[PDB]
């Protein structure tokens, strides 16, 4: 029967807080059909499983297990998490490359098990990770993923929700760029309701200027500061995560930011950068090319100019 | 207790095709506890009640029944979809049953029966609230979503004014994902203009067109009406294009109109003013005139 | 990429009011992607078509659209609704040979465009016809699906439910047989979380043997009383249908009451008839066969019996 | 308005892994609209709340924040996870603030806290609910879905009495779509008596094999909790097994263990008396037994 396809599966590698926390929030919305976790921890591995599947009988059923690379050979998806961190003092090319050896012993035992579906990168540094899983992979562009801003324009849209009292579905702006601190925001077309941030703050001049930058600076640090709170930062990205995941397994063809391929978008070549884009079952279709003013495209400029030189000294 | 209140009730009047469907809208997506039907046929109202509790083992429990106005005294909500003697017969024994919630008019003309809901009733201008043109707006958003191979939940327009022949579209702030329809024609210009005028020509008949092909509407306005329900019900403060009353909006005063509004548990929070351009500015003041003329 | 199968796609075979409902019932709940509705009124299919694209802005996304038969090429799972009513004064054996031909008809020009997934069967008489979907199609017994007793189940279920004040979900009773007039109740499974109605009944004396009997006469003959009082009935099955859909297209192993093929359960053989089995993205998994009482099997007998019957000379 | 009720609040007491977990829970499928975190680390509860606050742009709204005890005036439930002296400290502030909703503890031990808290908050038995075996009785569920690939919401199987060593299956009531374990084993009989008396030793230390794994349970316990809160904020009548306080029932009095019960927006309806074998009566008996004592 063709019905023997409709059995979704995700392969998660890193179990760490977000790996964890994402397999909870497809496991609560009944997201795919089967979560293999994939982490040399293994032990750790085995008990988010068991600690996992106890939660299966208050919703849909899944397989969920520790697993090994060999078990992607017929997955749709293998969501790539967990980024080796900075260690104080080494540079960023010095980040990249203890990521990328890593990313390898990774990648190619994926790719070696047969494993032909979509991979979405949410370690850090996600646009520069994401371009790197492409390299070695030698996927299609549009089967690479990463998460990109997606979290950064849910804090936004958050927090300006949070500012008007108004539902942040109902809210719509974008942070852009590479993901870290060159990101910047998308004003110019940011809206609620349809009615423009400008539109707004002349209807509501009690909302200073100075109040937007701060927010969008606080939007820039917000990881920063979850981090000095509680040591680490986890239920955003876990969400986004499943997010974009029900995007591709639902067919959906949603418009998510993503870190991308740019293929002339914005002036930019040959780099993964965050941006608008259409996500569908097989992945990235259309990139979306937000018109930006003078000011927001050069932002966008000087994130990927600073990302391509690190990508290019890297390979 | 204090959660002896968490407890949502609704009273539907009218068990025709859209407040049927509307009832089996909320039962499948859990929207409410209690779903009480009024309507002169009897019979009907206990015909769709019992059909519909048989959906109550697959989905959350409620209690849905055959009503009568009375039962409207401690409900949440009245939802109208049963038009003018009629509804003075409705809203009268709804109000003397001491019902205290939100009045939502889906009957039409639905402007004009928020209006006179409103009127009739005696509630505050904020807990009377029509469908107005959110059915349009879903329309457009899915008509774009169509042309573009977009998820509809993705596509940010609306149609505003009067529900009915003189609504019109609002492309100035029309978007898909934040790149406003003027942006993505330029992007892709095989979206020729005429195709653009037809679209929402074509939204402005739909009902025509579906009456044609299959003699009434139904799934979309009891959708809509399902998603204003759990908008108040849960609280949302969502923004959705509704019937509100014009208190100085778009030059506009004493009337209820579509335009998109902030909607929760009190009912319409604050109304939101589209700057328009000229020409749509126009189209806003032909519609409310020719409406606020009758 | 392996995830280009991640779109569910069903065929729906009749636009009456339960193939409408049904359709309804899949977009509110998000269920499959693409549904084509295919009747001889094209008219009624466009128009109802059209109504539920205008739902999709307030739930997930769908291809939904008038169809034809072919269109069921790559489709997961066919749905045959619309059966043609007994005529006043018509026999039931009459009744089955016209339905027939046109489910000769349907069947022929699906199996035809390279249909390979899921047969469910709602039409009236819904066991006959199951069985002749399979006779038809030429598929796997456990690739062609009734309806069977689920809905009556369900009747069941929200009855008990109500005399007692409890969430019908925590009630667990089966109707059994042919779905129609020698349909029985399982008394002896019947159950109040985990509490059989026996020992409910025991703890609770005011319910009286006498009412429980009319209960179950109430559930069989519920139909006829929706007729009479609105002319038809669609709410209950529409959602049981969908029910059925999901427990196949999210691979569930979900046990439902459903027309399956009897290969010795219950001392029955080569018919479909309903009982609880399993059921998952291939069909139809275990059947279970609960043990009856005599009474109960005697039911169950007489039920098959006369059906078998009917097959044997319409076949 | 009447509808100025349609806001659910809840106050979390404990944002250890738990408490944390479940706010997540609750953020992701929907339920209530606010959520306040009380702990001592006021630091955790605020980079918790905003770390929370990032996913609700991907569901439904919700107000959610670090809070203190006087944040439970109004609230509908209080989830305390946070212990016998600390136990005292957080009821009596809550109590003092106005509050007049459900408790919902999940402490450890939580019959004996559920008692606890009953004692010291003063609120009717109904109102002070236990989370007792409800989690126990889900592992018992999916190891018996796992054995036999079926659904886990298509098994149903309880452990009753004490959350802890003297829980006990209750093998006699237990099934698979209706179909008793003693049945099904007749009919499957590769599956040993040896294999079931493993899986309940499992069930009963699965929390100790969790906690060697992976250093501490939270996934299973936050999702009944979850699931124990929709059923009282959606006024279910659902059955779940909870613990609940004995007045007869198995022949116990005067303390809080572990049965099926129904409940709704007032708390505990019902409390289901299964009536046991011989064999698991002296098991209740035990585990009763011993929890009276302390």
């Amino acid at each position: 029967s063709i019905t023997d396809k409709d059995h979704q599966k995700v392969i998660l590698v890193g179990d760490g807080a977000v790996g964890s926390s994402y397999a909870y929030a497809m496991v609560l919305q009944g997201i795919a059909q089967e979560i293999g976790i994939v982490d040399i921890f293994k032990d750790k591995t085995k008990g988010d499983a068991i600690d996992l599947e106890d939660a299966l009988p208050f919703t849909s059923p899944k397989k969920i297990y520790s697993a090994e690379y060999s078990d992607a050979k017929d997955a749709d998806l293998v969501v790539i998490t967990a980024g080796a961190p900075q260690k104080p003092g080494e540079t960023r090319l010095d980040l990249v490359n203890k990521n990328l050896k890593i990313l390898k012993s990774i990648v190619d035992p994926i790719v070696d098990s047969g494993f032909n579906g979509i991979f979405l990168v949410a370690a850090n540094p996600v646009d520069i990770l994401t371009y790197a899983t492409w390299k070695l992979s030698g996927f299609p562009k549009n089967r690479v993923v990463g998460s990109g801003t997606s979290l950064d324009t849910a804090r936004f849209r958050q927090s300006i929700a949070k500012m008007v009292n108004v539902d942040a579905r109902s809210v719509h702006a974008y942070i852009m760029g590479e993901h870290g601190d060159t990101e910047f925001p998308v004003w110019s077309h940011a809206n609620i309701g349809g009615v423009t941030i400008a539109e707004w703050v002349k209807a509501h001049p009690e909302i200073k200027e100075d109040k937007l930058v701060k927010m969008f600076e606080d939007v820039r640090n917000k990881a920063y500061e979850i981090i000095k709170l509680k040591g680490a930062t986890f239920y955003g990205i876990a969400t986004a995560l499943a997010r974009i995941s029900k995007a591709i397994l639902n067919d959906e063809n949603a418009v998510l930011p993503l870190s991308v391929y740019m293929d002339g978008q914005y002036g930019l070549n040959d780099i993964y950068i965050g941006t608008p884009a259409v996500i569908n079952r097989n992945g990235i279709q259309n990139i979306l090319e937000i018109p930006l003013t003078d000011h927001e495209e050069e932002s966008m400029q000087k994130s990927a100019s600073q990302l391509k030189k690190v990508l290019t000294d890297a390979f």
